[PDB]
C-alpha cells in the first residue's frame, strides 16, 4: 500500500508511475512510502 505525506506528493507519485516505474523508486522520489498493511498513518494521510 502506498501512503503519501501531502497531496502534491501523491500527484507526483502518480505521474512517476505512468511509465511503469517501480513503487520503491517513486517513493524515494516523492517522499511517499510503501507499507505492507492497508492503514496509512496520520502523517502519511494522502
Amino acid at each position: 500500500t502506498t501512503c503519501c505525506p501531502s497531496i502534491v506528493a501523491r500527484s507526483n507519485f502518480n505521474v512517476c508511475r505512468l511509465p511503469g516505474t517501480s513503487e520503491a523508486i517513486c517513493a524515494t522520489y516523492t517522499g511517499c512510502i510503501i507499507i505492507p498493511g492497508a492503514t496509512c498513518p496520520g502523517d502519511y494521510a494522502n
